[PDB]
């Protein structure tokens, strides 16, 4: 059981373009501090250079009870391995947060999910301190009980496991 963040093993061969198109967050593991709650949908595509770009809406809270919509937007530059992504982001309102996160794609199928996950603080030994995950499914209805047995086993590997939360989608953002 070694949870180093440099152990876990990543899409081997990531391919940028079959990834591309509308993606469903299904379930997370949330960071510290303010994040994205729930209606997340984010919508990925490359340039004709390669670069790939993403924007994401989902619902979120703020200083004491405040649900707005927030419209992300990110863009990724490629590093030594085409599954691990450095993130820049930033919101259309400026009262929204921006930053830089790692985004590390540790397994798809691009046809039906897709594992995410990006640690923003590294331990002493080496395992992460402060992290968060995506599940995403291509169909806005969920995985099958086969995909999700998959899903799960990825969750166990990343040390993550029993920590992901269900995000539901009932339009508070169309
Ligand atoms: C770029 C965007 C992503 C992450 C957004 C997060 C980090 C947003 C946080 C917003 C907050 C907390 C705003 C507070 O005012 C993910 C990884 C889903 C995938 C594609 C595009």
């Amino acid at each position: 059981m070694d949870c180093r963040v440099s152990s876990f093993k990543v899409k081997e061969n990531f391919d940028k373009n079959r990834y591309s198109g509308t993606w469903y967050a299904m379930a997370k593991k949330d960071p510290e501090g303010l994040f994205l709650q729930d209606n997340v949908v984010a919508q990925f595509t490359v340039d004709e250079n390669g670069q790939m770009s993403a924007t994401a809406k989902g619902r979120v809270r703020l200083f004491n009870n405040w649900d707005v919509c927030a419209d992300m937007i990110g863009s990724f530059t490629d590093t030594e391995d085409p599954a691990k992504f450095k993130m820049k982001y930033w919101g259309v309102a400026s009262f929204l947060q921006k930053g830089n996160d790692d985004h590390w794609v540790v397994d798809t199928d691009y046809d039906t999910y897709a594992l995410h996950y990006s640690c923003r603080e590294l331990n002493e030994d080496g395992t992460c301190a402060d992290s968060y995950s995506f599940v995403f499914s291509r169909d806005p209805k969920g995985l099958p009980p086969e995909a999700q047995k998959i899903v799960r086993q990825r969750q166990i590997d990343l040390c993550l496991d029993r920590k992901y939360r269900v995000i539901v989608h009932n339009g508070f953002c169309s």
